[PDB]
């Protein structure tokens, strides 16, 4: 009974409420934050970062305290190359200034994610997440990191 996806993939949630650490642009494409939605179809069809690395982050700023169960995740086929992320952190936020990361059984949790392109993988948030600011921190990666997205949820 609470696991509605949010607006990521219905645009729902604005591209403005997707913000990023970066992002990579070239001639070919504009990898920009409200890009990374769930089955987004197109040449610019993911958020990728400027560069890889686990210091790069996604955010989602739901404009009220929302309660988060799951998030989604599933990477991007750009031309010929598999991109995508295998393993990544979540923290949030209720004032978009001070941030948690999400725990279990005792240490930072390690969500495991994607094995290819274009399945999305489901990850439970348990116990859940009430907060109005999700980030999602990359730590493994197939080739490069790109990222579409869903939320799952509802009313905290
Ligand atoms: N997790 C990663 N990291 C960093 C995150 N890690 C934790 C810190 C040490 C390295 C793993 C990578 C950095 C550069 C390149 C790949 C990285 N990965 C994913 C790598 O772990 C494995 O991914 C690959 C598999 C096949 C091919 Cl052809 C290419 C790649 Cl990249």
């Amino acid at each position: 009974s609470c696991s509605m996806p949010l607006g990521m993939e219905s645009k729902a949630i604005s591209d403005a409420q997707i913000t990023a650490s970066s992002y990579f642009t070239n001639m070919f494409a504009t990898w920009s934050p409200s890009k990374a939605r769930l089955h987004l179809q197109g040449r610019s069809n993911a958020w990728r970062p400027q560069v890889n690395n686990p210091k790069e982050w996604l955010q989602v700023d739901f404009q009220k305290t929302m309660k988060v169960t799951g998030v989604t995740t599933q990477g991007v086929k750009s031309l010929l190359t598999s991109m995508y992320v295998k393993e990544f952190l979540i923290s949030s936020s209720q004032d978009g200034h001070q941030w948690t990361l999400f725990f279990q059984n005792g240490k930072v949790k390690v969500f495991q994610g994607n094995q290819d392109s274009f399945t999305p993988v489901v990850n439970s948030l348990d116990p859940p997440l009430l907060t109005r600011y999700l980030r999602i921190h990359p730590q493994s990666w197939v080739h490069q990191i790109a990222l579409r997205m869903e939320v799952l949820g509802c009313e905290a």
